[PDB]
Order: C-alpha cells, then structure tokens, then sequence
C-alpha cells in the first residue's frame, strides 16, 4: 500500500510512491479508495505526465470533458491560466464527478487551493436543521454574456459509491432554495456558506510544479486563493446526478 | 360603539364607551374586539375611577401587585424614569395582556408599537411554519436583583382562538433549545426583523385619556424614544398565561 500524509482530520492526503505514468489498475484502485476516504488527494512529482497517460487516467473515472484552450489534438485536456466557494458547474442538471488538476509552473509560493467537506459541513448542522434540508431543493444558476443557464438539486444529496449524506449548496452558483420565500432563502443560505467554509472542514494546499490534485466534486466545495503567471492542465469528469430525498413541500409559489 | 381599525393587521380605536360604568354586555362586545383586533385604544376616558379600573382588569382575570398608586397595589405608574417584546417571557407565567391609560404627556413623541404574532407566522413559508411548530425556546432576563429564565414553545396557539402565533421577542429570547447557539442567533434574527415588518405592526398616538388593552398572547409592543417630555401612566396587569404549542420533535442540543 501507498504512504499517506493528510491535510487535515476533515480532508486531504498526500500520496506518496506513486507513478501515474503507466499506473496499474490495482493502483488506481487503491487512489479511487484514498479519494473516496479523503475527498481530495495530491500525488507530487508528476512531471512528465504524458497526454495519453493522462487521458485513459481520466477515463477510468469516467467520460471527459471536450472543447476551451486545450492541447494540441487533445480537447480533453485544458490549459488553466491568468476568488469564492464553489463546487464545480452546479448550475448544470449533471454537474461533473470530478477533476484532475497539475500544476505544470508557477511560483513557490501563492495560488493555494482549499477544499471543503460537505459531509461535515451537514454532519455539523444540528438535528432539526438537518431535517429541514433534507427535504429542500436549491435552483443553482449562472447568467453571463455567453451562457444562461440553471438546474434544481437538493440541497442534501447521497454519495452514489459511499451512502454518506453531503451538503449541496455552493456561494458561487446556488441561487435560491425553492420551497422558501426569498428573504428566508437568503438569510439560511447566508448562514450555510459561512458554516460549511469554517476552518474546521477545509484543507489549504501549496503547489509544487508537478503536483497533481484529483478531487471529487460531489462532496466538496473549492476555493483558489488571490493571493499573486500560473500554468496548470486539468481533465474534467463528468457525469453526476445529485440525488436527494423527495422535497416534502411545494415550490414556493409568490 | 363604533369601531375604526388602525391597519388591517392589528388594532382599533373604541368610541362611544364609557369604562367608568361598561356594563357586562358592553364589556362582552370589548372582549370580542380585542380577541379580533389584539390591541384595542378606548380615547377620552380621562378621570377614571381607581376602583372602576381594577373590577375593570378583574374582568380579564387575577392582577398583578414597586411602583403603584396609593392603596391600589393593582395599578402600577409609568412615569418614564427602545426594543421589540412580549412583557415578562422570560417568566414561566407571563401576563396575558395589560389595561394602561396615558394621565398627562406630551401631543407628539412617545407613541407605542404592536406587531401581530399571527401574522408573523403565518407569513411564514410552510417549510419554516415546520420547523417552528417542533422548537421551543429560552427566555431569560439577567440584572442585579432579578435573574429569572423560562423555556416556551417557539409556536403557541392561542386558547380561544386555537390560532397559531409567533413567541419568540428580541428583547426576552435567548436561544432555540434544539439548535446549536450559532443556528438559533441566525434564525432568531430572520425572525425579530420579519415580525415586525410595517405589514404587521401599527403605531398608536397617544393623547390624555386614550387607554389601550392588549393581548400579550400575541403580541409584541415597542416604545419609541423619541420625546424629552415627562409622561406619566397607570397600568394594571392581567396575569395567568401558559404559552402552550407542540411537544419539541428534538432534544434539546448538546
Ligand atoms: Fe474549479
Ligand atoms: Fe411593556
């Protein structure tokens, strides 16, 4: 078995002896289980990391995203380049499971990326709150010059591979709880923001060039300090379905 | 006796009554306008009689006996020597309502509030309506010489009108006993600020002679700081309430 150093108790882990060039399936059995017990995970020293390498890696998880800039006849492969909580395209009907993030250059220092534990963030909440949002659904939407749109999840979803109950709310993209009058809305999702981002839940991450981060974007929240040229390439994958309870009330009508 | 409502949430003002002889009839029609209208304001009843006043209160039920006029512990004096509440929450029997008149004051300036608690409930989205109905909570006052603390149902239904209303008041809460104290602060604050939105209150200007009655059941009173001048009122207070609701759906948290 692999060395592991976590972050934090609530997330985090780095992975050591691992060479994800020509990785194993028994190998990545074990990185698909250390994701799963730490929602996040950062495999260092993976420069080289070779494109066809990097695409069947990303399709064990599942199907990936195509354009975007990308690599030279790979559009599975985005070039991240040059500030709030947010899990991945939420305001899409099927957000992506996940992504696998390498920092390729950079500085030493600033750019560190935190995660957060939306199981904790609902765990943390009392009993009676717990009830509540389980029953809830949230519009989550994004409106900018070239794209309009928004999708409706429940605000507790189910982790198909683990049965654990996570938050699903992010600042980000979650608009309004639906059952809800705005104002009421407005002032719970205010509080559950705040909640599910306290120290307590999160990890910070420094990059070192070559470092590869995988995380699982059913479970957490994401956070990219501004703090400081950066580039990095990430492989998206997709195919999530947040299911939750049956909402145990109507929609909110005006 | 003719009957001009102050808003359509709560309060009306009386005339064509004389409480110094109101016969049981009369006082039968009263009862009815302050179970449907919360507070009532009966203007022009200056000189009257000390003992009228409490076989007046008596009529309500056993009154409270400091301040007080001489030999009638029962009427208190208010000669004024700025926020949201229920008289005495924090007690586990607060008083069901209160009979005060205005002696002497100033034309403008000191003029009192009330907010309907039905209202604030019922304005509530069902979901939020849930959740309350099963929460109880802490109200407690701590000054030298009286340290008192109660717990009530967040939700009481009034015992002749089997109404549902809100029993929480910013002066005299302290937490919701089945959330975490950081819950309880968020939700109580949505709560003080919608209660007393303007489409639930109204704001009585008092002249000499003008006495209110009102049902602390369901209600809360503010006064507005905003006159210098000395003014002067006698009020009886009518006890006996058990704010009662539903049995809590969680225990209190740890
Ligand atoms: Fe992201
Ligand atoms: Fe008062």
């Amino acid at each position: 078995a692999f060395e592991v150093r976590p972050l934090t108790s609530a997330l985090g882990a780095e992975i050591h002896g691992v060479r994800l060039e020509d990785i194993t399936d028994a190998d990545f059995a074990e990185l698909r289980r250390l994701l799963l017990k730490h929602l996040v995970i950062f495999i260092p020293d993976q420069e080289g990391w070779s494109a066809e390498s990097r695409i069947a890696f990303g399709r064990r998880f599942g199907e990936l995203e195509e354009h975007l800039p990308h690599l030279d006849g790979h559009p599975q492969i985005q070039i991240i380049d040059s500030p709030i909580w947010h899990t991945d395209m939420t305001y899409a009907p099927n957000p992506p499971i996940g992504s696998v993030l390498q920092i390729v250059d950079g500085p030493a220092q600033g750019g560190d990326t935190m995660w957060s534990n939306q199981y904790l963030a609902y765990e943390g909440l009392s009993a009676p709150l717990r009830d509540l949002l389980d029953g809830l659904t949230a519009v989550h939407s994004i409106h900018i010059p070239g794209l309009d749109s928004q999708a409706e999840h429940p605000v507790v979803r189910v982790h198909p591979e683990t049965g654990r109950r996570a938050l699903f709310v992010n600042r980000a993209h979650t608009s309004h709880i639906a059952q809800l009058n705005r104002n009421e809305s407005d002032a719970l999702l205010q509080y559950l923001y705040r909640f599910s981002t306290s120290p307590e839940f999160t990890c910070r991450y420094q990059w070192r060039p070559g470092s590869v981060a995988i995380w699982d974007n059913r479970v957490t929240q994401h956070y990219a300090v501004d703090d400081y040229h950066r580039r990095g390439l990430r492989v998206v994958v997709l195919g999530d379905t947040p299911s939750g309870d049956k909402p145990r009330w109507d929609h909110y009508r005006p």
